[PDB]
C-alpha cells in the first residue's frame, strides 16, 4: 500500500544545514519504518472490522480501539515526513529562497517580515518538550490566516489547519551533526526550506 | 452494527443508589450515541481504507488520523458502558455481595480486604480531574495482580489489563441526584456493583 | 489568597437560558472548589520549595511535580470560571448584544458575520469529547488575529493567546437543565454572551 | 539549588553497551539543560506566588499555570537521569549482575524469571511512540507488587508507584552509538544494569 516517496535531491544535497548521513537514516530506516507500521496498522484495522461485522462485542470493539494508536502514530510518521521532504531543496533548487504570491503577501500583513514567522517558528521547535513537530499553518476557518503550531511524537495538523512548512523537532532530524544543539540546527535549516513549495500549498489550500 | 446491550435490571433497579431518571439517560441517550459514533465512525474508516488503496497518498492518510480519534472515543464509550452495566446489579440478583474465589483470595492478599480496595478505588475516582473512568483490573504481564487504574474520557483498559470493575467517573452518570457531591455517589455505587461478575471476569482473564 | 469573584447578576438572572440551580452550583460549589485546590496547591508547593532549598534531591524534586498538577488544575478552574462568568450578562445588562469596536471589525472579517463565528465556536463546543472548555481567542503573535480553541478538563489559553469569550462545556454546566442535550445549551448560552467584555478583552489585549 | 549529581563511572566505563561520547553529553548537556530548567522554573514560581499573595487575580493565576509545564518537564528531566545514572554501574562494580533479596523473590514470583521482566520491559521501551522512559515500578498501594510502566517526554512515576530501574529511551540516550537501532541499544543497557541498586530501592520503598 504506501511507499516512500521519491527524493527531488540526493541525501547530501542539503549540506553543510543537513548531514547525507542524517538525511540517509531519516529516509531509509525512519520513514520506512512508520510506512511499513502504517501499512501494518491499516490491514489489522480492515481484519478487525471484518470480525466486528460478525460480532460487534465490547471485546472486538476493544482490539479496534487497540489499533487505532498505531494508525495514529505510524500515519502521522508517514504523512509528515512526506511533508517534510518536499518542503525541502538544494539552494540550487532554490532552497532558502523566500516565499511568493499571497503567502509571502499574508506573511508580510501579519509578521511583519519573513525573518519574525522563521524567529516565532524556531521559538516553537525549541519548546517542543520531547518529540515533535513545528507546522507553519493556513487556518481555513478563521479566514485563512496564518499561524505556528506544534505538534508532539507524530501527531499532525489536519481538517481546517493546512500544513504550509513542516519541521522536524525529533531528536533523529538533528543528533548527528548538532548533537544537543538543536537550536543551531533549528537555526541552519531555513537555508534549504522550499518557500515555493509553502506558496503552493497555501495557494491550494 | 454495534447496537446497545440489554439491561437485567430496569431502570429504577438500582434505587437509592443510582436513580431510574440517570439510568434512563445514560443508556438511552449516552450510550446510543456512542453506538451512533463508533457505527459511523468505522464505516468512514472502511470508506477511507479504499479510497487509499487506490490512492496511498499523505492527503489520504491525513484523512484516516483524523477519524481515528472518533473510533477510539466512541469506541471507548460503547465498550466502557457495556462494562459498566454488566458490573452493575440489583441488591436481589447479588449486586453488592462481596466477590468469590480466586478474585476474593487476591483482594484479601494484596489490600487487606474488600473495603480497602473500594476505598483505593474512590481516591481513583475522587482523583479524575475531567470526565473520565476507574477500573479494578487484572494484570495478565505481571502475574495476573490486581490494581486499580484511572482514564480520562472514554479511554478504557486493553491489552494485558483486563478490566474487572469499571465506574463511571463522568457526571452525567450522577449529576441529576447527587449534582456536585461526587464522593457521595462513589460511596453509594459499591452497593450494587455486580462483583460476581468481577469474579467471572477474573477468572477468564 | 484567591476568593469566588462578585457576580454580576443574581443566580437566575441568566433564565431561561441558564438556570439560577445551576448558576448556584456552579459558582458556591465548583468554583469554589477550585479555589480552595487552588490555594492548597500553592501552600503545599511554598512548603516543598522550602524544602527543596534545605535539600534539593531526586526525591524532594518528585514530590513537587506531583503538585504541579494540582496547580494547572485547580488554578484553570479558578480562572476560567472568573473568565466565564465576566462574560456573561444578563440581556437587561447588555447580554447578548454584539461586539463593538475593533473586535466587530475583525470577527467580520475573519468569518464574515457573528453567525459565522458562533457556529463555528458550537462545532468546537460539541467536539469536546469530554469536559473542557471553547474560547475565543486573539492570537497576539501572528498580528492578533481571531480564533477558536478548545481545552480540556481545566486546561486554558496562555502566553500569546488572550481569552475574549469562554464558553463551560463540563457537564455541570448544562446537565441540570439541558441533560444530554448539550447542542441546545451550546445554541442558547450566546443569549446572554456579554460581547463588550469581549471586545474589551480584545482592546486590552 | 539542584545540581548535577556525581558519577560513579568514568564517562566509557559502561562501554561498549553505551558509549563514552554519548554519557558526556548525555550527563554535561542534557541533564544539565534539565537542572538549570527546574532551578530557574522554580524561582519564576516563588516570584508569581509572590505576585499572587498581593494580587490574587485571574491574570496572575494564568501566568503560574503557564510555568508549571517547566516545572514538571525540567524536574522530571533532573529526577529521571539522576535515577538512571544511580541505576547503571559498569560490570567491574557489579553492573549487569542480577538483583538479590525481596526483588530477587518478587521477580521470579510475578514473572518467573529475570529473563521475563527483561523482555516485558524492552517491549514496553520499543513501545515509546515519542521520547520516554520506562520504569520498573513497586506499587505501594496493590501490595507492593512489581510492575513496569511506560512514561512520555520527562514525565515520572510520583506517589505509590516507587522507581526501582529507569531506563531511558529518548533518542540522544543510544542515537550516536545505535542511531536508529533502538532495540539493540534495550537489548545491550541490561549488561550494565544496577541490579543492586533497584533491590535497595524496593527495600526502601
Ligand atoms: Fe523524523
Ligand atoms: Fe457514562
Ligand atoms: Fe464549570
Ligand atoms: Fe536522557
Amino acid at each position: 500500500k504506501v511507499t516512500l516517496p521519491d527524493l527531488k535531491w540526493d541525501f547530501g544535497a542539503l549540506e553543510p544545514y543537513i548531514s547525507g548521513q542524517i538525511n540517509e537514516l531519516h529516509y531509509t530506516k525512519h520513514h520506512q519504518t512508520y510506512v511499513n507500521g502504517f501499512n501494518t496498522a491499516v490491514d489489522q484495522f480492515q481484519e478487525l472490522s471484518d470480525l466486528l461485522a460478525k460480532e460487534p462485542s465490547p471485546a472486538n470493539a476493544r482490539k479496534m480501539i487497540a489499533i487505532q494508536q498505531n494508525i495514529k502514530f505510524h500515519g502521522g510518521g508517514f504523512t509528515n515526513h512526506c511533508l517534510f521532504w518536499e518542503n525541502l531543496a538544494p539552494e540550487s533548487q532554490g532552497g532558502g529562497e523566500p516565499p511568493t504570491g499571497a503567502l509571502a503577501k499574508a506573511i508580510d500583513e501579519q509578521f511583519g517580515s519573513l525573518d519574525e514567522l522563521i524567529k516565532l517558528t524556531n521559538t516553537k521547535l525549541a519548546g517542543v518538550q520531547g518529540s515533535g513537530w513545528a507546522f507553519i499553518v493556513k487556518n481555513l476557518s478563521n479566514g485563512g490566516k496564518l499561524d505556528v503550531v506544534q505538534t508532539y511524537n507524530q501527531d499532525t495538523v489536519t481538517g481546517p489547519l493546512v500544513p504550509l512548512v513542516a519541521i522536524d523537532a525529533w531528536e533523529h532530524a538533528y543528533y548527528l551533526q548538532y548533537q544537543n544543539k538543536k537550536a543551531d540546527y533549528f537555526k541552519a535549516i531555513w537555508n534549504v526550506v522550499n518557500w515555493k513549495e509553502a506558496s503552493r500549498r497555501f495557494d491550494a489550500g
